[PDB]
């Protein structure tokens, strides 16, 4: 890493942004190296704008009765905000007092002998001097002004991520992942940018007040009855600011719910490819967004009058101030010109710099409110006692869910509940499914808080989760999670977990970078995992949450004789376990029953008891877009036309007449002068102009995000682990709202100000010549300046924009993983880890933000260089009567003012043309690709299964043929490649070979209708945000009458009825309000609807006891009758039902008709098989 160069800098260097320089050569010859960004400065780290804020928040809330976010904000930013603030009102109040000096200088071209002709030197001297201080004065304040802002966003977000890992359990359920993410996502280039425009509050009302006098000096009487149409005005803004944040708050809701959607389905897609949900998905995000974007057209159109207002007020502002005047006095053309060179300031104050600036203060208190609200919440407490005998005690204690409930004291999960536990001995917890096996342990670690009761243990603790957790990185940061590395003890773990066969496999053998979650890994890897890690940590008491539930029987005998009963003696370690091997071996038992304990006691007792593409593809989506463009050109054209032959008439005027005062002399040189001054009004767009063009650019965005999710959803597998959680979740969010919210006035603007200037230097091109030869030299140079310029820029901010994804991948893991990080407590290794992901993002956004200011500054000074030389050529060449050169000079002067606007318009355009060029990488992705299914055999043919593209063959040269109408047992040891078998059958990994089914083939019809034969129970459940009956079937094919006459046989009857709005409940975050045993039941009721001839069994009783397991047989003999059955099972009861079976490894299967037969081979997996199990199989 490279050092800030900004860190040593002369005062000249940091002033004219001189250290900038290097990254724009480095990056205009070459593509730019990672080399070439260079570290944060030391004062806008992480961890310091973390430290200051913290001591100044903690300092308001022990203070203060009703303490307020700004409060601490003011006390570490208000001086160095406030220091700013005095420069950037200099260099605005000196644009005030330019047409005093340069009016002058255009007055002393004119042949009648005025005083102006001895002074014009010494205002050509002041007014060169006027520029150049300006042009330092005000560009220092605006970077000083967007670094403060910066520092102020980076403290927020580090409190709301420490904040977010220490808040209550209860509150989760409200707050989903969507909530956080658009809070982030609004505030990321919006807040930093704002505080530019913040102090224009207080500016604009004295620039107000300065030029009012100025003006009264000219104008006695009307200057008042001018200001007036400006007050009328500047309320109408004003209605239009409350009117438009309404829509906002509507909408704001909307967005949060999409995410969460968006999210859940991409997270899982395998399982929405299996069920063949797209279709449904699809119709489900575009109905969400039809609310969206109403609220989106109504806030646009709003925003339109707003953003209009400047140009339509221009003639009207002058018009009703020269009018009074003219008709009692008359009026010289001089006078008319001055006001115009005034009124232009005035309306940039009141029209565009007054609006924005309040409507700054609206976003950022707005947004502190929110950051405030989020900061005082229900936070997770800690009461840990170290001092005991080590004897984890529980005695009385009851425990329900809600608030609502457990305050008002429904059904409490835990009552009268006692057990005591002596050191060096581990408890069976068992029961069936909803017993309350996990809320037992929720309540021992202290997440869910009990109502009436006492516990009491040391503070050290270890957890290992019912759905393992698997956060970004290698399998050794995952298993020794943030402490020091021990050969010794990691080497003993791995053996006694017997992962030495999983990781021996892999090419990388240690070390290979897991993805979020951690689907590269199957079902029992990741377990093992969760349960190495639960293990490698010292701890006083273990809680295991049933691990051996995707384990195969050898496995799951080796790994509890080996980890449970060896690695971990002389420990407490309460076990969640339902076999009667694990409860003979282990001391004291407690069964669990419908939240009652129906036992307690030991084994023994209970015996005794019982660029231009871009720009181009993005216009030529929607019709009506290229329509609008051309009417509004043809128009452009007409009032360009107009304008022409009305100036022409005014021009070749043969001119009591009080009116208006003209001489030959000053005709010529202020006619035209006016002309430029009016013009931002004459070739205004219209409501009828304007209108569309914003209604359409919004329609091209939502045709933009369906093709979009469209193509993401119909993608290859391969493609889908390549990326991550935080990139898709990104542009979703932020890069989808950029062409909604931002980019449809952003190019409004852009127009608007492109056709004021051609307009202008045509109609003035036509009727004099050379003035469009005086203009060249200086468009040259901006245009020069502006594609130098972007070679640099462009690159910075896709590095910028692709620097976010880790806070947001970051965030989402956090989130996920919440209650294992307190059990471990780890939050000041996630803190420190998500510090870095925020200086990544400040190193790139600084760098860019600090490349801009040097153009702005660059293009101002190229500006100010021609117009010093333009006036000295002006003012010494100006002959004894009537000068005509300066005369020229000075009107391309006063249009370049125009298009130095219109340049930096153009700039804004194309930083936001970069979210559009990165969502067609998305749309441009590739693609995957009599009654048929009648009897429903399958022949498999010289079949190959691999993952990655010409990477290691999984299985090889598979061929089998299974007989219509007949029921097929898969089984192997845990990683053997049972799924990857699944999946090539739904063909989702790349395969070849041919599975021909009823003497017809792969080749011989399409993908999405092959897939309609199979009904799947993958192995990872989905539950997406929604009722019951959307979650039994999305297309809502199904009666009610239908899925209650499934409900009943699968067994939800109970399971429904204890939640308020039958089959009209909406679950959250991704169903977490049913239990692990609920959700395999929800898959299974899923499948026994889609009336399929072949069906595919990914494991249906991954945690369900014997007596659940009865469901699962009873629903598998009655409702799949004469189909066809694939059951992929590790519990051995299952064998008896199914005739023909596969057993997998060493990359081959091996076909066997007989269960005598296949156990009789393997000695150690025939030993392995419980004695209740044994029975059932030999007679
Ligand atoms: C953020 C704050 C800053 C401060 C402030 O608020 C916002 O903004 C200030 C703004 O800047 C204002 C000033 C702007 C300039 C104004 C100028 C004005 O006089 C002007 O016009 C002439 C006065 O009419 C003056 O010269 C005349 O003065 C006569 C009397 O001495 C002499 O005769 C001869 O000189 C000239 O005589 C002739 O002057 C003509 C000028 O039009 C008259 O028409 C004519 O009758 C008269 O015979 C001339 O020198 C000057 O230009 C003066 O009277 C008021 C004035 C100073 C204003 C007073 C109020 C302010 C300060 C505003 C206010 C505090
Ligand atoms: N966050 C929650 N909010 C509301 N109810 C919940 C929540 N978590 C669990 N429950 C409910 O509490 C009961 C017990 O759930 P719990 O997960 O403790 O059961 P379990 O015995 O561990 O089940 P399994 O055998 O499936 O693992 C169930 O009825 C479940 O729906
Ligand atoms: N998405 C993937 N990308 C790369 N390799 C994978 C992927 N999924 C699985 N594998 C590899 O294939 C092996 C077999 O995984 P698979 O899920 O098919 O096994 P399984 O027998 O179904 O496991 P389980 O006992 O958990 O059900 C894994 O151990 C891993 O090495
Ligand atoms: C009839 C005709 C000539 C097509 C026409 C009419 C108007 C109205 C009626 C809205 C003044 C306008 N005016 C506008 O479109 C205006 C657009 N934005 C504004 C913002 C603030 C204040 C006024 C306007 C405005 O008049 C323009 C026209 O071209
Ligand atoms: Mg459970
Ligand atoms: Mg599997």
């Amino acid at each position: 890493m490279q050092r800030s160069p900004l860190e040593k800098a002369s005062v000249v260097s940091k002033l004219f942004f001189s250290w900038t320089r290097p990254i724009l050569r480095k990056g205009y010859r070459q593509r730019l190296e990672l080399s070439d960004i260079y570290q944060i400065p030391s004062v806008d780290s992480a961890d310091n704008l973390s430290e200051k804020l913290e001591r100044e928040w903690d300092r308001e809330l022990a203070s203060k009765k009703n303490p307020k976010l700004i409060n601490a904000l003011r006390r570490c930013f208000f001086w160095r905000f406030m220091f700013y603030g005095i420069f950037l009102y200099l260099g605005e109040v000196t644009k005030a007092v330019q047409p005093l000096l340069l009016g002058r200088i255009i007055a002393s071209y004119d042949p009648d002998n005025k005083e102006e002709r001895s002074i014009a030197i010494y205002l050509g001297i002041g007014l060169c001097l006027l520029f150049i201080v300006r042009t330092l004065l005000l560009h220092p304040a605006i970077f000083g002004l967007h670094h403060i802002g910066m520092q102020m966003r980076i403290a927020m977000f580090s409190l709301i991520y420490k904040k977010t890992l220490k808040l209550s359990s209860r509150v989760l359920d409200k707050i989903s992942i969507g909530q956080l993410v658009s809070l982030l996502s609004n505030n990321l280039n919006k807040f930093d940018e704002g505080l530019a425009l913040a102090h224009f509050v207080w500016i604009a009302p004295l620039q107000v007040a300065l030029l009012m006098g100025l003006i009264w000096e000219l104008l006695q009487a009307s200057a008042f009855c001018g200001l007036g149409f400006l007050i009328v005005l500047a309320l109408f803004q004003a209605g239009l600011g409350r009117m438009m944040m309404k829509y906002r708050d509507q909408r704001a809701g909307k967005i949060s719910e999409r995410l969460v959607i968006t999210s859940e389905m991409i997270e899982n897609i395998q399982s929405v490819k299996a069920y063949c949900w797209e279709e449904a998905m699809e119709k489900m995000i575009e109905n969400l967004r039809q609310t969206e974007l109403k609220l989106t057209r109504k806030a646009a159109y709003v925003r339109y009058f707003n953003s209009s207002a400047f140009f339509f007020s221009g003639f009207f502002v002058v018009f009703l101030s020269v009018l009074p005047y003219a008709l009692i006095k008359g009026i010289i053309l001089r006078k008319i010109f001055t006001t115009i060179s005034f009124c232009i300031v005035l309306r940039m104050a009141v029209t565009r710099q007054f609006p924005w600036a309040v409507q700054t203060w609206y976003d950022s208190l707005g947004a502190i409110n929110k950051i405030q609200d989020f900061l005082q919440k229900q936070e997770y407490k800690t009461l840990e006692y170290n001092l005991t005998t080590t004897e984890v005690v529980m005695e009385n204690v009851t425990a329900f869910w809600e608030e609502g409930f457990g305050e008002l004291f429904g059904t409490p999960v835990l009552k009268d509940i006692n057990f005591k536990i002596e050191r060096g001995q581990l408890l069976a917890v068992a029961g069936s499914t909803g017993a309350g096996k996990t809320s037992l342990l929720m309540v021992i670690m202290g997440e869910l808080e009990p109502s009436e009761g006492k516990i009491k243990h040391s503070g050290r603790i270890s957890f290992c989760s019912q759905f393992s957790w698997i956060m970004p990185g290698t399998i050794k940061e995952n298993i020794i999670f943030g402490v020091s590395y021990d050969e010794y003890r990691y080497r003993s773990v791995i053996k006694a977990c017997q992962l030495e066969e999983d990781i021996s496999k892999f090419a990388e053998k240690d070390n290979i970078v897991l993805g979020e979650g951690g689907i590269t890994l199957s079902g029992g890897q990741r377990a093992r995992i969760s349960l190495a890690r639960a293990v490698y940590k010292d701890a006083d008491l273990y809680l295991l949450d049933s691990p051996f539930g995707y384990l195969d029987v050898l496995t799951e005998k080796e790994i509890f004789e080996s980890c449970v009963c060896k690695l971990m003696a002389n420990k407490t370690r309460i076990l969640v376990t339902s076999k009667m091997e694990h409860l003979k071996k282990a001391d004291k038992i407690l069964i669990l029953h419908e939240g009652s304990s129906y036992f307690y006691g030991t084994f023994s007792e209970l015996q005794n008891l019982q660029t231009w593409n871009t720009y181009l593809r993005y216009i030529t989506v929607h019709k009506s877009l290229i329509f609008v463009l051309i009417w509004c050109l043809v128009i452009f054209l007409a009032e360009v036309a107009a304008s022409l032959v009305v100036l022409w008439l005014l021009g070749n005027t043969p001119l009591n007449n009080s009116y208006a005062v003209i001489i030959t002399s000053t005709s010529s040189y202020y006619v035209f002068y006016i002309y430029v001054g009016v013009a931002d009004t004459l070739l205004a767009m219209g409501f009828f102009r304007g209108l569309p063009l914003v209604h359409t650019l919004i329609t091209v965005s939502k045709i933009l995000h369906h093709k979009m999710l469209h193509s993401v959803l119909q993608a290859p597998m391969s493609t889908l682990n390549t990326l991550k959680a935080g990139g898709i979740l990104n542009r979703f969010s932020k890069d989808i709202a950029i062409l909604d919210d931002l980019l449809p006035l952003t190019i409004f603007d852009f127009i608007q100000l492109l056709l004021i200037v051609i307009g202008a230097i045509a109609v003035v091109a036509v009727l004099q010549p050379y003035i469009f030869v005086a203009t060249v030299p200086v468009i040259v140079a901006f245009i020069m300046l502006r594609a130098y310029f972007l070679q640099t820029s462009q690159q910075l901010k896709q590095l910028e924009s692709e620097g976010r994804s880790p806070i947001f991948t970051h965030l989402v893991t956090s989130l996920k993983g919440l209650w294992t990080l307190r059990a471990f407590g780890r939050q000041p290794y996630f803190e420190t880890l998500f510090h870095k992901a925020l200086n990544l993002h400040t190193a790139n956004w600084f760098l860019y933000l600090s490349t801009l200011r040097w153009f702005q500054m660059r293009i101002e000074m190229i500006f100010v260089i021609f117009f010093i030389a333009v006036t000295f050529i002006s003012i010494l060449t100006t002959g004894e009567g009537e000068g005509r050169v300066g005369i020229i000079l000075t009107l391309a002067m006063n249009i370049m003012s125009t298009l130095q606007w219109a340049v930096n318009s153009s700039i804004d355009v194309d930083s936001l043309m970069r979210s559009v060029s990165r969502v067609f990488k998305f749309i441009d992705m590739p693609t995957e690709g009599d009654i048929w299914p009648s009897g429903g055999q399958m022949t498999v043919k010289d079949l190959t299964a691999k993952y990655t593209e010409g990477g290691n063959a999984i299985l090889e040269n598979i061929s089998f043929s299974i007989s219509p109408g007949q029921r097929v047992g898969l089984l192997g040891r845990t990683g053997s490649g049972k799924s990857t078998l699944l999946s090539a059958f739904l063909r989702l990994l790349n395969t070849e070979g041919e599975i021909q089914i009823d003497g017809v083939s792969w080749d011989s019809i399409t993908l999405q209708q092959w897939r309609k034969a199979f009904g799947v129970i993958p192995q990872k459940v989905f539950i997406f945000s929604g009722t019951f009956r959307k979650n039994l079937d999305p297309y809502e094919q199904w009666s009610d009458q239908e899925i209650w006459k499934v409900a009943d046989e699968v067994g939800l009857r109970s399971v429904i009825e204890q939640f308020p709005g039958k089959l009209d409940f909406v679950l959250v975050d991704g169903g977490c309000v049913l239990s692990h045993g609920h959700k395999q039941l929800m898959c299974l009721a899923r499948s026994v609807l889609s009336k399929a001839k072949i069906l595919l069994l990914d494991q249906p009783s991954a945690h369900l006891d014997p007596v659940t397991y009865q469901i699962i047989r009873r629903t598998l003999k009655q409702a799949f009758a004469d189909c066809t059955v694939i059951l992929c099972e590790h519990r051995i009861e299952a064998m008896l039902e199914c005739q023909q079976f596969l057993v997998i490894e060493e990359n081959k299967v091996r076909q066997y008709d007989s269960i005598q037969k296949l156990l009789n081979e393997r000695s150690l997996f025939r030993q392995a098989i419980s004695p209740s199990d044994r029975v059932k199989l030999f007679p």
